[PDB]
């Protein structure tokens, strides 16, 4: 019962990185074939991605993923045992690859607060994650898929916090390859609010923690 947004919804805050990543330097190609920016360019190492006037690859470049909105289309939720909603892939994913955006309505960390107390008063599940400087991304009632990826102990993807131009914004990327029909997941513990609401772990995992956060 959310509202499919398409971007982050900023409402009383700036999540403003304050560093200006220019010059990614890495070379051009050669071919449209192949892509521009590898395992290098000296922005992807500060977590920046290139802005566009700049970026010597051109528009063919793939340090900009999150600006492009360059999200994997094979994502499909489906209902996940002794955990309601999930997110899995149709589709094999190598590792460290881009997996989406994590959108909502970012917020202070005081704005949301009132609303956990005065308006997800009678509510189960928590969504949200810790954006930067207390603010919070929001996605109760606004966000996209994301949303509905859930927790694991082991898991196989990772939220990253990535300053795009000059706004920090967050991206699910894959820590490990994935065959088609594997269930995308996340630590809600570096990541996630803090909230003392407590749930059991149905992460199904050996040495799991037994709780969420
Ligand atoms: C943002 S929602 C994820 C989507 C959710 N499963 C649904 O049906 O809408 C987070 C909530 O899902 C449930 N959840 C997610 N991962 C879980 C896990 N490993 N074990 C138990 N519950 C989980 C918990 O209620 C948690 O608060
Ligand atoms: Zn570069
Ligand atoms: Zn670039
Ligand atoms: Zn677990």
């Amino acid at each position: 019962s959310y509202k499919k947004i398409r971007s982050n919804v900023y409402v009383d805050v700036k999540p403003l990185s304050g560093y200006e990543a220019t010059t990614c330097n890495c070379k051009k190609p050669d071919d449209d074939t192949r892509k521009g920016c590898v395992d290098d360019c000296l922005n992807r190492m500060i977590f920046a991605e290139c802005s566009p006037n700049t970026c010597p690859c051109g528009e063919q470049c793939c340090n900009q993923r999150i600006q492009r909105h360059e999200w994997v289309q094979c994502l499909e939720r489906f209902r996940a045992e002794e955990k309601g909603w999930g997110i899995r892939t149709k589709e094999p994913l190598k590792a460290g690859q881009f997996i989406i955006e994590y959108l909502g309505e970012v917020v202070s960390e005081q704005e949301f607060r009132n609303r956990m107390i005065e308006q997800y008063h009678n509510h189960s599940d928590h969504y949200c994650l810790n954006l930067d400087s207390g603010m919070v991304i929001d996605s109760y009632r606004m966000g996209n898929e994301a949303r509905f990826i859930n927790h694991s102990c082991d898991p196989n993807c990772e939220m990253q916090k990535w300053s795009v131009n000059g706004v920090y914004r967050i991206g699910l990327y894959a820590l490990k390859d994935m065959p088609a029909g594997t269930e995308l997941t996340y630590d809600y513990n570096f990541h996630s609010f803090n909230v003392e609401k407590q749930q059991l772990c149905k992460c199904g995992f050996e040495k799991c923690r037994g709780i969420i956060g």
